[PDB]
């Protein structure tokens, strides 16, 4: 959780898990959530890494977004990085449309995840700022 680095980077007004205390107190509540976002050198999109809370082994990671008020989702199933769940948590990725060296205008996109599990569904929805990202460049 927490990708820092010195290159093209998305900017987000959203929490992602800055510290494993945090990912912890967090990742109770909301099951699934993201760690971080990245840019995909000579592709038009980005991907983004999901851990999720491994409770049920019938797990669905649905990344739903919407550029508009939500009336529109495209519905991805992320896809599960093999062996990445070490008994507790699971990581999952998934590929975005275009993003800022592309299109850098602030298009938008706001994200969540749907993680549908056999004791519930847990939506990874935040005050709005969800996994709102503003289609930019770091620098």
């Amino acid at each position: 959780g927490h990708m820092q680095t010195e290159e093209y980077v998305l900017s987000p007004l959203f929490d992602l898990p800055a510290s494993k205390e945090d990912l912890m107190q967090q990742l109770q509540v909301q099951k699934a959530m993201l760690e971080s976002t990245e840019y995909v050198p000579g592709s038009t999109s980005m991907k983004g890494i999901i851990r999720v809370l491994n409770i049920s082994f019938e797990k669905l990671v649905y990344v739903r977004m919407s550029l508009d008020d939500w009336q529109t989702h495209y519905d991805i199933l992320a896809e599960y990085v093999p062996n990445s769940c070490d008994g507790e948590t699971d990581q999952f990725s998934f590929k975005i449309s275009l993003v800022p060296p592309y299109q850098k205008d602030g298009s938008k996109v706001e994200f969540c995840i749907r993680y549908e599990t056999s004791v519930g569904t847990f939506w990874s929805n935040n005050n709005g700022t969800n996994y709102t990202l503003v289609c930019q460049k770091k620098e």
